[PDB]
């Protein structure tokens, strides 16, 4: 890592800007390189801006009665703040003596023998310093703004960070991630690049009153009369500013709701293919942007007018002011353009400098009041009592859920009631109970996530918590097992040796450190809860909660496990345990068997008993016909005003002219006629409510059109190029990327086009009617085409590589809400608050170089201009004649134009930085694709088939065959990582596979894919529960009636779920169905199988956490719902194996094939030794 150039670098480089350039040469003539990006300047690292404002908001929060983030903020910015505004002031306040200077400079071609003959070339010297002095004070101050609206982002996205990570366990349900992710990506570049536009609140009526007096020096009266114009102006544009924040606070509702659910169905998209939710998920997506492309467009045509106030109040501006004047003294047209000079500068103060200043004071101060808000919110409070005896002690204890009912404590039962235990330290309690008991809850009560109403708990602060749902964040399986801690050799291989993924981790290629993703979907279901299970043990802690790891293992592992972990690894202290099964009961001491939210037995085992660049500007302009359509139908009226504009001055030059209405003569008429259409051209060459109108509302119609390609295509692209993206890089796109195609670009564009037509048309008319002029433009034109090309190859590179530096941002915010309750039960915050502020540096040092590299354009482009204007005004002064100057009447009229371009150069390039947004949707939209009556009897017949994940990797399955009969039940077993999901995923051919699967004397490669995955019906390992209501979950499509869904509800057993909740069958899941049970969550997904009626239909252990109980509700559905067709049962509990017939057992990347059971256990007898003696009776007579 190279350090910042900024960090050595003398007065006159940090005021030129000459410490970037090495990355342009670099950048010109190679591709970026990792090397050549600068480590971050000290000043604006995270943890200095975390500490500093962390530090007064605490002081803040101390003194004050009702306290402010602003005030937080104005303690440590803004005196930098106000320093570089007077500078932003001088150098706002010399554009308005410009007129004065450089209106005596043109004056003088007069052959009227004038005194400005004498002033010139003093005017001449005081001219060139003038502008000298602005160029260098301007862009300093900007940079100096950007820097501190960086450090402001930088400073505020740190205390949200840590704020999320000490939040409410109540609050949760409330804010879902979408709300996190849009607060982020709404200020991640608007923030920043805010406060150089910020000052002009206070610099626009100051310039406006330095103005007002110099034009009143021309024109007595009528000045005040064209102001009244501007005023009644600026209401309007502020009517449209207030109108147009009233539509963006409706749609921004809408857009969290969009990317909760875009990024649950990516998140686990391997279940939306299963059960064929593409028609389904583009159908819901879709509707929740009809609302929100409504209010954008809406928002879109106000925003219109308030850009298009500018060039339309040129015209009208000048004419009510000198028409006045005209009617009773008569006006020279020296005067009148002077006055013209003047206005441009006024309006620029007052209808686009005055306008964007405000604006930007409601939605910084918006953002930092949600901010605020978000700060002040309820915290997850903790009370740990170091000092004990050890004794994990609970007494009386009952809780609630949700606020309301525990507040007003019938509204309602509560999850726990009447619970007391006492436990000494070097004993397990075995935690037993049916789904929905509260054994995950009794567990929240321990760790204090959940807050009882009348009750008390004490053990001492440390702890360890093994989650129901298993948790993987990004990075190693050392770095998940031992979780920001040293490394202990000793500790370490003890720990794998004792929960055993020696098996498993020495299958891997790289042995012990491979990078899995946001979840670990690399590994199976049993490789993550025995990684949770390793990172629970590896910790060290008074008190190990365990909720119920031996789900997804085998009988052999969790025999192994449970007598080489549990009982022999920590056997000296007190660890609450979930399980049901009576092998682990008799082992274990204190027993507590809830029941509904209450104790149905507590003690032990034995008193039981007793008890009972160009493609990318090409294909976003050809996606959508009426774009192409528009823009020649701008083009062809742009020609017409350019036509009739030309004829006008062709009559006015022409002229052979009492008449004190206008004054001219043959001196003066030749060189102020040409300046005044000039002036007046910004006008004339506008584009009306019939031109800007539909341009806004085709370019919003293309972000419409390109975001359901985008959303399309991510559904059906295959397994490994979506295993292969992030989280975070997949919402950053859907958050941020198609926003800014809606919001920004197409009114960016339309800036771009607006001032193109203004110089194109203006170089036209002046060129047609005075031929030298376009000569005289070429070498400056030529000038900022050349430096633009040079400046846009290193600058398309930093763009990129800050807008995919957004990735580690979102990434790291998923992971860290979504195992939250882990990060606390280890209390691991530290951890992840550094690993935070990485992601936050990675961001800076990009967003820092791409926005330094900027003003050395914005500095160099007014400088090329500087040394072309300081050349023309010599040669013009000196070279004027005796009488009548041609040489500057010819040159300066050039070199008006090109003030208007300067600013166009500046608008192009900030559509380019809006156009790699697209480029990189189009990434996207260009992934490649996965690709009587059928399914009678349901008789596969597999032959010579493989299974593999990556291309040309390890083969899973190798050369598999066999065949099932119709109407028969089959079996599938092995050992955990054995292969079997594989197997499941190999019918649907999810991974790309060879051989052929024929089915009822028919194969693969005689239908289509999607025809042929309607054929089988799936329950998968991981459940998927989108939020929406029941009805949405259990059938997308609606096809079935309330009557069917009711009709399936039963024989499940959803009847008392459901009823349970206030809106039956439509209450709206929040969170990915936390209020849900896990139980519940099984017998959703089989209620989802059991509508989609199928002749073949495969389960991936439908039974995970059931208990013997709940069981029998999934053979009672499985022998009566599913008569005639077959099954593929993917289960671990041997009570399943009574059911099939046929087992196919998976080892060694093969298969075995056998008919009866004694048989297959006959040959294994470790497996056969692990069957427990109540499934022993069974399956032996
Ligand atoms: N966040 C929540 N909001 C509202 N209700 C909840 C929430 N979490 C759990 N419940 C309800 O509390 C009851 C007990 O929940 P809990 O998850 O502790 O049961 P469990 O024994 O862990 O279930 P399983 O045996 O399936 O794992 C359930 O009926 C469930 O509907
Ligand atoms: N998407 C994937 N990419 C790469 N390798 C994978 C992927 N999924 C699984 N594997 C590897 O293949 C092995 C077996 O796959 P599979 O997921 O079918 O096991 P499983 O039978 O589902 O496990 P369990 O018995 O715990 O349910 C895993 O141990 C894992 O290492
Ligand atoms: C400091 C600011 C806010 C003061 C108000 C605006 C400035 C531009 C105003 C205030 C006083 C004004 C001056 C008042 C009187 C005269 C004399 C007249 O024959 C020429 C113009 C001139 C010289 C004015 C120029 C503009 C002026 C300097
Ligand atoms: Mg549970
Ligand atoms: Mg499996």
């Amino acid at each position: 890592m190279q350090r910042s150039p900024l960090e050595k670098a003398s007065v006159v480089s940090k005021l030129f800007f000459s410490w970037t350039r090495p990355i342009l040469r670099k950048g010109y003539r190679q591709r970026l390189e990792l090397s050549d990006i600068y480590q971050i300047p000290s000043v604006d690292s995270a943890d200095n801006l975390s500490e500093k404002l962390e530090r007064e908001w605490d002081r803040e929060l101390a003194s004050k009665k009702n306290p402010k983030l602003i005030n937080a903020l104005r303690r440590c910015f803004f005196w930098r703040f106000m320093f570089y505004g007077i500078f932003l002031y001088l150098g706002e306040v010399t554009k308005a003596v410009q007129p004065l200077l450089l209106g005596r400079i043109i004056a003088s071609y007069d052959p009227d023998n004038k005194e400005e003959r004498s002033i010139a070339i003093y005017l001449g010297i005081g001219l060139c310093l003038l502008f000298i002095v602005r160029t260098l004070l301007l862009h300093p101050a900007i940079f100096g703004l950007h820097h501190i609206g960086m450090q402001m982002r930088i400073a505020m996205f740190s205390l949200i960070y840590k704020k999320t990570l000490k939040l409410s366990s109540r609050v949760l349900d409330k804010i879902s991630i979408g709300q996190l992710v849009s607060l982020l990506s709404n200020n991640l570049n608007k923030f920043d690049e805010g406060l150089a536009l910020a000052h002009f609140v206070w610099i626009a009526p100051l310039q406006v009153a330095l103005l007002m007096g110099l034009i009143w020096e021309l024109l007595q009266a009528s000045a005040f009369c064209g102001l009244g114009f501007l005023i009644v102006l600026a209401l309007f544009q502020a009517g449209l500013g207030r109108m147009m924040m009233k539509y963006r606070d409706q749609r921004a509702g809408k857009i969290s709701e969009r990317l909760v659910i875009t990024s649950e169905m990516i998140e686990n998209i391997q279940s939306v293919k299963a059960y064929c939710w593409e028609e389904a998920m583009e159908k819901m997506i879709e509707n929740l942007r009809q609302t929100e492309l409504k209010l954008t467009r809406k928002a879109a045509y106000v925003r219109y007018f308030n850009s298009s106030a500018f060039f339309f109040s040129g015209f009208f501006v000048v004419f009510l002011s000198v028409l006045p004047y005209a009617l009773i003294k008569g006006i020279i047209l020296r005067k009148i353009f002077t006055t013209i000079s003047f206005c441009i500068v006024l309006r620029m103060a007052v209808t686009r400098q005055f306008p964007w200043a405000v604006q930007t004071w409601y939605d910084s101060l918006g953002a930092i009041n949600k901010i605020q808000d978000f700060l002040q919110k309820q915290e997850y409070k903790t009370l740990e009592y170091n000092l004990t005896t050890t004794e994990v002690v609970m007494e009386n204890v009952t809780a609630f859920w949700e606020e309301g009912f525990g507040e007003l404590f019938l509204l309602g039962t509560p999850v726990l009631k009447d619970i007391n235990f006492k436990i000494e330290r070097g004993q397990l309690l075995a935690v037993a109970g049916s789904t929905g008991a509260g054994k995950t809850s009794l567990l929240m009560v321990i760790m204090g996530e959940l807050e009882p109403s009348e009750g008390k708990i004490k053990h001492s602060g440390r702890i360890s918590f093994c989650s129901q749902f298993s948790w993987i964040m990004p990075g190693t399986i050392k770095e998940n097992i031992i979780f920001g801690v040293s490394y202990d050799e000793y500790r370490y291989r003890s720990v794998i040796k004792a929960c055993q993924l020696e098996e498993d981790i020495s299958k891997f290629a790289e042995k012990d450190n491979i990078v899995l993703g946001e979840g670990g979907i690399t590994l199976s279901g049993g490789q993550r809860a025995r990684i949770s299970l390793a990172r629970a043990v590896y910790k060290d802690a008074d008190l190990y909660l365990l909720d119920s790891p031996f789900g997804y293992l085998d009988v052999l592992t969790e025999k192994e496990i449970f007598e080489s972990c549990v009982c022999k690894l920590m056997a000296n202290k007190t660890r609450i345990l979930v399980t049901s099964k009576m092998e682990h009961l008799k082992k274990a001491d204190k027993i507590l068997i809830l029941h509904e939210g209450s104790s149905y037995f507590y003690g032990t085992f034995s008193e039981l008993q007793n008890l009972q660049t160009w493609n990318t500007y090409l294909r976003y302009i050809t996606v959508h016909k009426s774009l192409i359509f528009v823009l020649i139908w701008c083009l062809v009226i742009f020609l017409a005003e350019v036509a009739a504009s030309l004829v006008v001055l062709w009559l006015l030059g022409n002229t052979p002219l009492n008449n004190s209405y206008a004054v001219i003569i043959t001196s003066t008429s030749s060189y102020y006629v040409f300046y005044i259409y000039v002036g007046v051209a910004d006008t004339l060459l506008a584009m009306g409510f019939f031109r800007g109108l539909p341009l806004v509302h085709t370019l919003i119609t293309v972000s419409k059109i390109l975001h359901h390609k985008m959303l399309h295509s991510v559904l059906q692209a295959p397994m490994s190029t979506l295993n292969t993206l992030k989280a975070g890089g997949i919402l950053n796109r859907f958050s941020k990327d198609i926003a800014i195609l809606d919001d920004l670009l197409p009114l960016t564009i339309f800036d771009f086009i607006q001032l193109l037509l203004i110089v194109i048309g203006a170089i036209a008319v002046v060129a047609v009617l005075q031929p030298y002029i376009f000569v005289a433009t070429v070498p400056v034109i030529v000038a900022f085409i050349m430096l633009r090309a040079y400046f846009l190859q290193t600058s398309q590179q930093l763009k990129q590589l800050e807008s995919e530096g957004r990735s580690p941002i979102f990434t790291h915010l998923v992971t860290s809400l979504k195992g939250l309750w882990t990060l606390r039960a280890f209390g691991r915050q530290p951890y992840f608050e550094t690993l935070f502020h990485k992601a936050l540096n990675l961001h800076t040092a990009n967003w820092f170089l791409y926005l330094s590299t900027l003003r050395w354009f914005q500095m160099r482009i007014e400088m090329i201009f500087v040394i072309f204007f300081i050349a023309v005004t010599f040669i013009s002064i000196l070279t004027t004649g005796e009488g009548e100057g041609r040489v500057g009447i010819i040159l300066t009229l050039a070199m008006n134009i090109m003030s208007t371009l300067q600013w166009a150069v500046n608008s192009s390039i900030d559509v380019d930085s809006l156009m790699r947004s697209v480029s990189r949707v189009f990434k996207f939209i260009d992934m490649p694709t996965e690709g009587d009556i059928w399914p009678s009897g349901g008789q596969m017949t597999v032959k010579d088939l493989t299974a593999k994940y990556t291309e040309g990797g390890n083969a899973i399955l190798e050369n598999i065959s066999f065949s099932i009969s119709p109407g028969q039940r089959v079996g599938l077993l092995g050992r955990t990582g054995s292969g079997k999901s594989t197997l499941l995923s190999a019918f649907l051919r999810l991974l790309n596979t060879e051989g052929e699967i024929q089915i009822d004397g028919v194969s693969w490669d005689s239908i289509t894919l999607q025809q042929w995955r309607k054929a089988f019906g799936v329950i998968p390992q991981k459940v998927f529960i989108f939020s929406g209501t029941f009805r949405k979950n259990l059938d997308p499509y609606e096809q079935w009636s309330d009557q069917e869904i009711w009709k399936v509800a039963d024989e499940v057993g959803l009847r008392s779920v459901i009823e349970q909740f206030p809106g039956k069958l439509d209450f709206v899941l929040v969170d990915g169905g936390c209020v849900l049970s896990h139980g519940h969550k099984q017998l959703m997904c089989l209620a989802r199988s059991v509508l989609s009626k199928a002749k073949i239909l495969l389960l991936d252990q439908p039974s995970a956490h059931l208990d013997p109980v709940t069981y029998q509700i999934i053979r009672r559905t499985l022998k009566q719902a599913f008569a005639d067709c077959t099954v593929i049962l993917c289960e671990h509990r041997i009570e399943a194996m009574l059911e099939c017939q046929q087992f196919l057992v998976i080892e060694e990347n093969k298969v075995r094939q056998y008919d009866s059971i004694q048989k297959l256990l006959n040959e294994r007898s470790l497996f056969r030794q692990a069957i427990s003696p109540s499934d022993r009776v069974k399956l032996f007579p």
